[PDB]
């Protein structure tokens, strides 16, 4: 299923007709960062399932759902669930679900996931607001655009000079120095790897010798497909560990302790992205 | 479709029963930078589509002919109307033209792009000659080659150390000197960016300490192909922009910024490579 | 075919049926460098296309075995006829047969392959012991595991710190040591360039910049596959000339040059790995 105007509209069309609600924001949330979706007031739960042209996701199974509700005073809409393209969605799986927003009226797009650390000032449990990207499946023909443009949503070729959008950033820093938790903010280069192994020591080391802070397996996909139809985004990465430490002392990485270090964080991480959703400048 | 020897000879023979033109050079020409196609004397236009096996394009839609005719007293083929793989052509749709040109008897194959400055000495408008490229998708098993070898074409393992001639570098440099415009000539290795976002300020930091000069959308799976059947190469990028600049002063990339340049560079152009033509040692 | 527990167990099946041997290591020959396949005692050749669910190898041709027997003492299996992703063929299709070794009880996998030296100490004929990878397909969205995960076989996140055994590099380099041939034996980091292209110039000059000691068109994918389901791998790559010399001096590279090298040390590596697999210590 194409992700064109005409089908993005039909999903739109069920969805307006089941909530009631016109959200403003939406949120997409990495691994064990997802207790916000439980605390949106109001709330209705839509199964990806029941939403006209919605990518299949019974071969991968888990939760599939669209929550849209209140946070803050603000209407939102969110994903839980994660749609992740080492699991062999296509491009046009990861766009609809975007531009489907876009449809409702969506305007800003937050985001948070979970990634290793390569810069030498990164611990696990720090945070990096995300400034900039290399995107390597870009660069080697994979890029999330590729294919016929969909002219009703955007350009052929879009810069992504300001696909970050700085005055988010601002305002994200601005709301950990009011509580005190500034010394674990940082900002800096998301690289993308496609996954699903993660960084191998030796490609950990050439990243750094790249210019990247951190690398990742999601996030620019999404962040390709909403500066496309001109939705601005803010994007946070949760540091589950230092990737060049970990080679020099031949330390391992696994997904348990990915989780764990998510759920060391996860209350404060809620209650950040709280306060941003009800400060927001809506643009 | 297959570009296999069957399926190409069944295309070649359909333009040589309908032109009566046996070419010696090929011609790609990039965006805006087409004048010298409507300059081609005794032309027959032929439309893609009335082609046999040749790539449907209606999809994207816009120009797509084959032209044929003589420059400078030189017989020529023409592609009008370019293939890009961002617009998610395959590697099969992308070489089927090429190697119908090898089947009409094309020694020499010309191309023009237009293209992202990395190198701090390039600035807009200035050209530059490729002397060898960094294949980003190659690397990433997204080369134009991926399949089954067409054994009647080429081989298995080609080496590109020498796809870009040598002797048509120093010819095309002769001619910007014989006119006095040397000044606006580069040499320098060109990156393929698979696209269709054009390269992020952090992505054009990586690539100047990578050793690249210039980042494009194109040019090299074409280049390829013609190596893979011994069709010897000249390409030239029309510099857009300096990405490295931009990046230090935050000025933004669109595509209307890059047809400026290729107007305000068309006619120079135009007379370069029709002397270009005229000159060239066929082999 | 998809690569899973099922179709898995169904080749596994008629393979047990048909050669009455449990193999405890499997191996697959580089280019050229098959000739121990030919000394395999009480031997049992399956070709291909009489094993359930493997892969179709018709359109590429040439030859495509099972081999199992004794080496050494130990039983052994073999893939005499190698599977490169640049001819096409899918995740799931490389997937199969090193899964069909796990079902069959293998526990060590030896690999040798061909490949370009970039490090500057690498002259043509030496061997690299292979202790690390640069896996550009897989940061580009072609990882080898991309699509859902197999849960019989191994995790949804594979970690690689240590997809290349300690112990079996350390024996391999004493065996060398007893024979006198240590002044041929290297280690370093491989770099997966996706093919069918050999690396160019300017690639390799970038892949020197970025700690790449050798680069190679194969092998990364079945130690990814391996590491999955808990298999252990020693990879050794044969020198076949160098990148970085021969582009100082302008020198050409071609599968003919290949195969003279692999010639010239076909012997001595298959001396080599026969008292590899004598001496190994079953894990
Ligand atoms: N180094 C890492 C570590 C974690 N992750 C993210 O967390 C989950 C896998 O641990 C996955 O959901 C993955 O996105 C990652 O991408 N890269
Ligand atoms: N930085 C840039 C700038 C331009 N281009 C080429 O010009 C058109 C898009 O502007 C496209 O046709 C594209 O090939 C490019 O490839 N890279
Ligand atoms: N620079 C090189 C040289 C060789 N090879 C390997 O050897 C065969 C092609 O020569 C192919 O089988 C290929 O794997 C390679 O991968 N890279």
């Amino acid at each position: 299923v194409v992700a064109n105007y005409e089908n993005a509209s039909m999903a739109a069309d069920y969805i307006k007709r089941v909530s009631n609600v016109l959200p403003d924001i939406g949120i997409i949330c990495g691994s064990g960062l997802g207790k916000l979706i439980e605390e949106i007031e109001e709330r209705k739960v839509i199964p990806y399932i029941n939403i006209p042209n919605f990518p299949k996701t019974t071969v991968a199974g888990h939760v599939g759902n669209l929550v849209l509700g209140s946070v803050g005073g603000r209407k939102i809409v969110a994903m839980q669930g994660r749609l992740h393209m080492y699991e062999g969605y296509s491009n046009q799986e990861i766009a609809l679900p975007i531009r489907v927003m876009k449809l409702l009226g969506v305007r800003v797009l937050l985001i948070t996931n979970l990634a290793g650390g390569i810069n030498r000032k990164l611990k696990s449990g720090d945070f990096v607001l995300i400034k900039g990207h290399i995107n390597f499946p870009g660069l080697g023909l994979n890029n999330v655009l590729v294919g016929p443009n969909q002219d009703e949503f955007g350009p052929r070729f879009p810069d992504l000079s300001n696909a970050y959008d700085r005055l988010l950033q601002q305002l994200a820093l601005k709301i950990a120095q009011e509580n005190d938790f500034q010394d674990l903010v940082h900002e800096g280069v998301y690289a993308f790897n496609g996954g699903p192994t993660y960084e191998s020591p030796d490609e950990s080391n050439m990243l750094l010798k790249l210019g990247c802070d951190v690398v990742g397996m999601s996030t620019v996909p999404e962040v390709i497909i909403a500066c496309h139809c001109g939705i601005k985004v803010l994007a946070v990465s949760l540091i589950a560990n230092n990737s060049i430490l970990d080679a020099e002392n031949d330390v391992s990485i696994n997904h348990e302790k990915v989780l764990a270090v998510a759920e060391k964080r996860a209350d404060l991480l809620q209650m950040w992205f709280k306060e941003i959703i009800t400060r927001l400048p809506l643009d």
